[PDB]
């Protein structure tokens, strides 16, 4: 019959929006998460990925625009900035820089914290959604393996006290990110393991925050430098985006084989070292306000719960638990915005009585949930795929079974196009925004307007606008 009580585990992105959607399908919803949770916007040991830029894109941001109206303004109000794509980013691809046409998509930009904060003050205050903070999802309960498994709780602790107690359930949402214990837990209920591909381009990260020139997170534009990326060398990259309280927020990166900054005196000459050097021309003066925190969560991985034939009864994994991608190309929150919205639509379709147990239900979720998280997982991994020394366990024919010299033909003409012809970026910033699926750049309509556009000359500079370099007092010399 139908849920009378969720639990969700996790309080991040995936884990928050989750328990929005739920408490208006279901009697009461319980959200575990093992961090207090703070009201000011502070970073938390349970998230700390957060310390690096962060994209909001427009797939994301209008999806949680529609569960929770009034977000967008708040995010603005508070500093936040709506970043236009490609108008508002000065990029440096590995085809040339970008022409900065009129906006058709956008990004809001803020910090990690705000932006989660934000999003809680807006989705955690309904009457019935209690918030356990301090505790921590230790196992789940009920049985597995073939014919009739079913999850009817999860054992928590709080970490106060050290107690142990059993809370029951009739649907379990796995939001605890891309360290949960899942795996754990399945196996423990005697579930076998779950299908899962891989992309892994040996991705790390390396940030700095800074206070930017005054005026430059309003008056200048976002920064992105990418490698002429030399078939057999590895990516380096670097941007340097804008969030509230006058700060830029540099995160550096590269591919497996690279080294990244350890120190705070190798960090300016990574970005130097660049295919240009105009980020560390920015950042040469800029006051810096923390150390270098480093990440190694880069890789692409994808389970596959909708296609286990024994997935349990009342479980459902969302978020980065489900699948994480390369950080790069900025689509996580929007995939957790996605997995909530899929929830919302579907929940009463599968709930709905008649097959005399939660299976269906349950099944149906996980499988819509599965294909609403598809166009972040091939995007990141087909532009991941052939780095040098790139680790590939993965059975999705769209990326084993193509030649790779012909993929690796087609994304350079794709970003040709993009750069420099306005219909074909248009296209292109569609599925970089997560608004189109990655095959749409191989359609009919797609290839007809990389033909037919117009290309514009090539940049020979960065095209900043004379009132920008003004406002960092750089000179186009
Ligand atoms: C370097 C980097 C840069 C990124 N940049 C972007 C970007 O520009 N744009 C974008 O959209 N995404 C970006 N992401 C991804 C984004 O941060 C995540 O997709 C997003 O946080 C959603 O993840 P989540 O809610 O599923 O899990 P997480 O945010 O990882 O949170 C999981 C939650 O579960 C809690 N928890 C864990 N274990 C337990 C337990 N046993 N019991 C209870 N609670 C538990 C944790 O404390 C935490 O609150 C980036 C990620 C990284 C690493
Ligand atoms: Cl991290």
């Amino acid at each position: 019959t139908r849920p009378a009580h969720a639990v969700v585990l996790g309080a991040s992105m995936a884990g928050t929006l989750a328990a929005h959607v739920l408490a208006r399908h279901v009697d009461a919803v319980t959200v575990v998460e093992r961090d207090a949770l703070p009201e000011e916007p502070q970073h938390r040991k349970g998230v700390p990925q957060a310390r690096h830029a962060h994209l909001l894109w427009s797939n994301g941001a209008r999806l949680i625009e529609e569960m929770l109206p009034g977000t967008t303004d708040r995010l603005l109000a508070a500093g936040a900035r709506r970043l236009g794509f490609p108008e508002d980013l000065v990029t440096l691809t590995g085809q040339g820089w970008q022409h900065r046409f009129p906006a058709t998509q956008f990004a809001l930009v803020a910090s990690r914290p705000l932006l989660d904060l934000t999003v809680r003050q807006q989705a955690l205050g309904a009457d019935n959604i209690t918030v356990r903070q301090r505790t921590e999802a230790v196992e789940l309960t009920g049985s597995g393996g073939g014919s009739g498994g079913r999850v009817t709780g999860v054992v928590v602790r709080d970490l106060d006290s050290g107690r142990q107690e059993q809370l029951e359930a009739d649907l379990v949402i796995d939001a605890t990110g891309r360290g949960s214990r899942l795996k754990q837990w399945l196996a423990a209920l005697g579930v076998p393991a779950l299908e899962e591909d891989v992309v892994d381009a040996g991705v790390a990260y390396a940030t700095r925050l800074f206070k930017a020139p005054p005026g430059a997170t309003t008056h200048f534009p976002a920064v992105n430098i990418a490698a002429d990326d030399r078939v057999r060398e590895p990516g380096r990259f670097g941007v340097v985006y804008p969030i509230e309280g006058g700060r830029w927020l540099a995160t550096l990166s590269c591919t497996r084989g690279a080294q990244l900054p350890t120190h705070e005196d190798e960090f300016i000459p990574f970005a130097e070292n660049l295919n240009h050097p105009i980020l560390a021309d920015l950042l040469r003066d800029a006051e810096p306000l923390t150390p270098v925190f480093g990440s190694r969560s880069g890789a692409n991985r994808r389970l596959y719960p909708e296609r286990l034939e024994q997935w349990p009864d009342g479980l459902l994994v969302i978020g980065d638990s489900l699948t994480a991608f390369n950080p790069i190309y900025g689509h996580g929150m929007s995939s957790a915005a996605r997995c909530a919205t899929t929830i919302d639509r579907e929940f009463e379709r599968s709930v709905q009585e008649g097959t005399g147990s939660a299976r269906a239900g349950t099944r149906a979720l996980q499988k819509a949930i599965g294909a609403a998280v598809d166009d972040p997982w091939i995007l990141a991994a087909t532009k991941d795929i052939d780095y040098v020394n790139c680790r590939v366990s993965a059975t999705d024919p769209r990326l084993i079974g193509v030649d790779t010299e012909q993929r690796l033909r087609f994304a350079e003409a794709i970003t040709a196009a993009s750069i420099r012809s306005p219909k074909a970026s248009e296209i292109v910033t569609d599925v970089m925004s997560l608004n189109a699926p990655q095959a749409e750049l191989g359609s009919n309509r797609f290839l007809m307007a990389m033909r037919a556009d117009e290309r514009l000359p090539e940049l020979t500079a960065p095209p900043f606008l004379p009132e920008e370099l003004a406002v960092v007092g750089l000179d186009a010399a």
